[PDB]
């Protein structure tokens, strides 16, 4: 009843093969027990080979078939890698329809959800120059498919981020922080902020990129939020060297994190709590900027805020104050799921 | 880099290889957040999870530490547990005739109930809230109070989230719990009456016509500084309603003590008996009237020169009002 459906994906009828194809994607949307099912008849090899279709109402379905596979476990997305499914996708890029190019957008998006060496065999299939160019689309929908496939290619380890950064990708993401679209701004963000959680030298790309005054400039925004993927790109870079936060301080970020200790929104204190708690993980220089913004003051009274697990976090940030150390920053590499 | 190493032993079927695997990655996971997020990269929570129906009691208490560290995290680390599928196992977990198997489960849903109010509502919706209110009568205090500690955790949410505590007769026992000679059992019976008192009129009207105003007037004679507390925290979010809520704390009598508690040497007892006259002060006249023929203006006019620069100004802000305020309060196993 189900290996069936997979033989019927060589049938040279039209009616046939897209009957069996919305059957097996249907199947594919359910469980990842689901998704198994399908993999162990067989339908991965089918479905990459139909990839290739000169006929777009099996190439469409095709692509939404694979692209639930790719929404289940690791070992399911690697599946998709060994199928031979990323050369295709990665040409598919240049498909002269929006639709086509946005099914192997979200294609590629969900299969960069994996490890960081599934991600690398998105960078190694050639997804990465399409992807750049396509953050210069004037059309916003082909643009925000683009920023979330790229912004999971991020969130890799420091090799796929520098690839991302070799690519020329920096320039674009820093103008697309000027963007109306509140959808655009965002997403732009994330993918700032997850190249910022590599080493210090991916993270001074984005500082030598002139990142930091449009950061600082987003920390007064009234959508809250831009201002929470805007706290975590700032945060990202205090997650660096000393020489790294000190840029972050002399973009004039503390007295606007500081005054956010006092938000009445408790997602958006913890977070400008840890980036203040990143910040606080610098040499005495960079915790004498802290204390001279007046943290130290601020952090004793949330030691009583009404919330017990921001108090402890105000202790851990008011033991690096004090301590005579410099390590203890973290980093953040977060996915955006389609 | 022998953290995927560690996740597949979770299928392990020796006990020691998987025990072991289990501590490993708990303590972990019981470092900061970004050692939450790598345990979580790795896949062990769908691991985890699957464990939580383990026969073997210690496997079961493993994998109860492993996942309350990872629901120690941050709001969209506690999602990711909740997507795991945790909470319909959790509260199977509820029945279990084990009572630190029992004290591990309540745990878990105490620690994901401090996340998102949607967050705190899969909690309720999983059919959490009848078991917590069955067990505010259990005879073990342990695990009364770690039952306390979740429902004060789930009476923090939004209005709909507290009126489910309502709705599952939670307010009649937790004022039984205010006559307890237990003193951490008496901070949660109050902070939940609190947080219960932080929804609309229409809620904190439950917890008057419950009979908690006679017990929270009473309690401001007691010795316990901590005790003294969290009941000030609950008078003063009863009058952060109407001023028929208002009027129900002044004819309860709590006036002259409030008035009192503005000389305690305690910094943090003199403040909250502020924060509690400054709500009452949002009333109408009849209700400031009954303030300042209470001795309440001397004592604010004292309160000016005090050596907290923060108290001085709160004392004002409330004296002018003479001539509003909710808190939700989340609390962490201890």
């Amino acid at each position: 009843e189900l290996p069936q459906m997979v033989q019927q994906l060589n049938s040279p009828d039209q009616q046939e093969l897209q009957s069996a194809l919305r059957k097996l994607s249907q199947i594919a949307s359910g469980g990842n027990e689901q998704i198994q099912a399908v993999i162990d008849a067989g339908a991965l090899p089918a479905l990459v080979q139909l990839l290739s279709s000169p006929n777009e109402q099996i190439l469409q379905e095709a692509l939404w078939a694979l692209s639930n596979i790719a929404s289940g476990g690791n070992e399911q997305i690697q599946a998709v890698i060994d199928a031979g499914a990323l050369p295709a996708l990665v040409q598919l890029l240049s498909s002269p329809n929006e639709q086509i190019l946005q099914e192997a957008l979200r294609a590629l998006q969900q299969i960069a959800m994996g490890g960081n060496e599934q991600i690398q065999a998105v960078i190694d299939a050639g997804a990465l120059p399409a992807l750049v160019q396509l953050l210069s689309s004037p059309n916003e929908q082909i643009l925000a498919s683009a920023l979330g496939a790229l912004a999971n290619i991020a969130s890799g380890g420091n090799e796929q981020i520098q690839a991302v950064i070799d690519a020329g990708a920096l320039p674009a993401l820093v103008q697309l922080l000027s963007s109306p679209n509140e959808q655009i701004l965002q997403f732009a963000l994330i993918a700032l902020s997850n190249i910022a959680s590599g080493g210090n030298e991916q993270i001074q790309a984005v500082i030598d990129a002139g990142a930091l005054p449009a950061l600082v400039q987003l920390l007064s925004s009234p959508n809250e939020q831009i201002l929470q993927e805007a706290l975590w790109a700032l945060s990202n870079i205090a997650s660096g060297g000393n020489e790294q936060i000190q840029a972050v301080i002399d973009a004039g970020a503390l007295p606007a994190l500081v005054q956010l200790l006092s938000s009445p929104n408790e997602q958006i204190l913890q977070e400008a709590l840890w980036a203040l708690s990143n910040i606080a993980s610098g040499g005495n220089e960079q915790k004498q900027a802290v204390k001279e913004a007046g943290a130290l003051e601020k952090l004793e009274q949330l030691q009583s805020h009404e919330n017990e697990k921001i108090q402890k976090e105000a202790q851990e940030a008011l033991e690096k104050l004090q301590s005579h150390g410099s390590g203890g920053s973290g980093k953040r590499k977060a996915k955006i799921t389609w």
